């Protein structure tokens, strides 16, 4: 039965609510902006009432940006207790256990 209880499950509610802002926000100033997912411990299962949220952006035509540059990208929309990284459409495959968020074609998965 409940695996998660109350504390854990209301925190990822308020933790994919805030990544779907975050996406809001992302997704509006960059057109390129291809997929979202959400790795670590709250894609897997293993997580905590007090953990962060994962996000990895995946954006189309970034092969050649580096690193520093990737993440002046999102920087700024970045708040809470949350922590990502941003790779190109070939890259992605780079995080595994992951789930998508968002996809431009898609909007947002169950939300």
């Amino acid at each position: 039965g409940m695996g998660k209880g109350k504390s854990a499950i209301e925190s990822q509610i308020r933790m994919l609510k805030l990544a779907k802002e975050i996406v809001e926000e992302v997704a509006s100033s960059f057109p390129n902006l291809e997929e979202v997912y959400i790795f670590g411990s709250r894609a897997r299962g293993d997580y905590l009432d007090t953990s962060d949220i994962d996000i990895l952006f995946v954006f189309k035509g970034i092969k050649e940006m580096n690193v520093f540059d990737r993440m002046y990208m999102v920087s700024r929309f970045i708040r809470g207790n949350v922590d990502y990284i941003v790779l190109d459409e070939g890259e992605k495959d780079r995080v595994k256990d992951k789930v998508l968020f968002w996809k431009r074609e898609k909007g947002f998965v169950l939300l």
